[PDB]
């Protein structure tokens, strides 16, 4: 048993390992989307930059969880990072919708992890989730929601003009 | 007891000033409501939101200046309930702009009646207070709302969501 | 219909947030009233006025932040009439401070009931929103009001007008 | 008749000359008060500075009225500046009260002058009074009101401590 481990339940440790894998998976999804919009027959550079930045973000979430694992004396156990469900993301609207869905899966997972910390009386872990992840998930979900709303309002995915202008005026600054 | 500073300040003027204070606070409430209507995830027009929030704080300033005037002339401030806006859902940017134009025309008419009253009561300080701090600000606000409505309509709003998106970007994104 | 971002956001929490929005606006109105009470020519405590006006703007910020949260979690804002304060004449600086302490303790109790609600409904994001943005701010405001009341009393308020003048100069100035 | 005069009624011209005299009188009052609080047996340096500043301000009001008179083609006619009603102003509270009273007299005169401009259809003169005098009078009257209120609550004029601390923390 680790010399630092204190009040860190094995269930919390396993849940943290699974959450690490999930964050890495999300990072992979965003990488895929970004270079999908980098394609010469899609050519939405701001969608590309947006989803690449999100990918690096997920990388940071994962690495922070691995840091937490070491801090509490748990042991990191990595699993295969599954490839995303799609190779072709269709359009900017569809990519935003898949990102909203993914983000709500990740959020649900973090809510279950926080409930686990609460039931196991792990206030440090619950506060870690609260402080570093819960509000970031809420903000990401709201932002994706606004993007979906505006793209649909503009006429996506039917309007390539719509996705072009959204790429320029919304994701371009 | 009569205020030590009170001079040429008619009781009708004092009551009209309290009513105008409440009207300004009401306008502020309206603008707050509109702003956070455009803050919704299923509306998502951040520049409409920022615009109407700025208008809301402005109305706040209008009220506070009216209360300061009230104290300056020796009147007594009496606050009333601030009524909630007529709408919870503002439909679209075009409709919010039209409701705002209408509201501003109500506030302007109220201020014009206040200036008529001050003039009839031979209150040049109050008439000049209204003139200098409110009348032209109302004319400018009404002209600006009018231009916004005109452009949103020419662009194809509210049927065209592209119209309100682009208007939010290129006109209110400032 | 259900918001596309709504996740783990209970209707009871949503209604409580609407009521809290109204309460924050009510407090803002109270503070406005007090401020311009001390702006009167027969009271003339400019630092009491500035203090309570600042408190009013602060309350406004509390409200707008609650409305932002409402939209973030997918709830729907429903505004109600803002009731006028209980007093038009606040008597003295001491009495205004005590009325403010009372108001702040009611607002704090409301927020504590909101946090209990978020906890029982397993809403860690809402519980952390309340915790981080409201609980300690209420505690600090209550402590400050308590110190002000204590000092005014010790100086001899409200019977001694010198007390409230000097307090306005050296404490609120 | 002046080459510039237009829509300037003789009544307005005479009223402007009287207002010039009134402003100068007020300046005199404030000068007297200032050097009263400069006395070695009063020694309220901030009351003194305050009332001296008021005196110079009144001078500015007068000179702006004389400038206006020349602008409209009227002719300035100066009269004796009457000495203040008092040589000894008693205390800071009493000086503030006399200043509030004086300022309400000057404000009343300015309001009569404005009503005169309205009845004579002189919008330029009415707006001159509105923009340059009315609100300044309201602010001065309110400020004197605040000062009187505070000096009284503090225990003036019976308490010399009250007027000392007021001189330090409010007018200082
Ligand atoms: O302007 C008017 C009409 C009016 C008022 C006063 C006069 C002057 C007068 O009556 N002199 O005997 C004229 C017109 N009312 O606001
Ligand atoms: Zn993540
Ligand atoms: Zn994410
Ligand atoms: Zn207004
Ligand atoms: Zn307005
Ligand atoms: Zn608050
Ligand atoms: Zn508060
Ligand atoms: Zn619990
Ligand atoms: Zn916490
Ligand atoms: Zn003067
Ligand atoms: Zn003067
Ligand atoms: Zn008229
Ligand atoms: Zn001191």
């Amino acid at each position: 048993t680790s010399q630092v481990r204190q009040n860190y339940h094995q269930d919390s440790e396993a849940a943290i390992n699974r959450q690490i894998n999930l964050e890495l998976y999300a990072s992979y999804v965003y990488l895929s989307m970004s270079y999908y919009f980098d394609r010469d027959d899609v050519a939405l550079k701001n969608f590309a930059k947006y989803f690449l930045h999100q990918s690096h973000e997920e990388r940071e979430h994962a690495e922070k969880l691995m840091k937490l694992q070491n801090q509490r004396g748990g042991r990191i156990f990595l699993q295969d990072i599954q490839k995303p469900d799609e190779d072709d993301w269709e359009s900017g609207l569809n990519a935003m919708e898949a990102a909203l869905h993914l983000e709500k899966n990740v959020n649900q997972s973090l809510l279950e992890l926080h409930k686990l910390a609460h039931d196991k009386n792990d206030p440090h872990l619950a506060d870690f989730i609260e402080t570093h992840y819960l509000n970031e998930q809420v903000k990401a979900i709201k932002e994706l929601g606004d993007h979906v709303t505006n793209l649909r309002k503009m006429g996506a995915p039917e309007s390539g003009l719509a996705e072009y202008l959204f790429d320029k005026h919304t994701l371009g600054d």
